[PDB]
């Protein structure tokens, strides 16, 4: 009851033409991240949602997405480096060759989709984030946690030992340093893929200094 959470303020940041094209490779790859893990769990590709046989439609190449889940992944990607220039980040391109190496993973028959789209997520293995950057991304992790905290608070949301719905009451709802270990491991990752990602195409996150 003691928890307040107060997330990064991004109402007054615009984001700059500049990092319009590097939004738009963040984007794609979380949707290919979401294509290999979903697959990863047994999905298939339906025509309609059949969640019996594991049937997901949106198991399709980004381009031919729904307008809908298409703005839904360049919002997320959006927000995640306005927040970064929130937090007093500088993202300069001072590496552009590094697109000239930049491959993807090559995922065998298996991930390859009734529909002819096989998942291709980019080959970062070898980026190798620094101090700045980890602690970057443990601040990006706290924030989503407060962000959406704040959200459901406000609905009328109040922590709970056990979730129920008719009472608003879940138990997620406590500081980010005292949550399950797991949770805590699961979008650190999905956080520092993206972090990895944009050094992938030679952008630099430095912190003020």
């Amino acid at each position: 009851a003691s928890f307040i959470p107060c997330p990064v303020d991004t109402s007054q940041v615009i984001l700059p033409p500049h990092l319009e094209k590097i939004r738009d490779r963040l984007a794609e790859n979380i949707h290919e991240l979401w294509g290999m893990n979903k697959i990863e769990l047994g999905w298939t590709f339906g025509k309609i949602r059949d969640d019996n046989k594991r049937q997901h439609p949106c198991l399709v190449e980004f381009s031919k997405l729904p307008e809908t889940e298409k703005n839904y992944n360049l919002q997320m990607s959006t927000e995640t480096l306005k927040t970064l220039l929130a937090l007093g980040c500088h993202i300069a391109h001072v590496n552009p060759a590094a697109e000239e190496d930049l491959k993807k993973v090559k995922l065998p028959k298996n991930y390859m989709m009734s529909n002819g789209y096989k998942p291709a997520p980019l080959d970062l293995s070898d980026v190798k984030l620094l101090p700045p950057q980890e602690i970057l991304v443990d601040k990006l992790a706290e924030n989503a946690h407060n962000v959406w905290a704040k959200d459901r608070i406000k609905q009328g949301w109040t922590y709970g030992i056990q979730q129920d719905l008719k009472n608003k009451r879940n138990p997620r709802l406590v500081p980010y340093a005292l949550l399950d270990e797991r949770t805590k491991k699961s979008n650190r990752d999905s956080l520092r893929e993206a972090v990895r990602t944009f050094v992938g195409y030679g952008y630099n996150i430095e912190p003020s200094d």
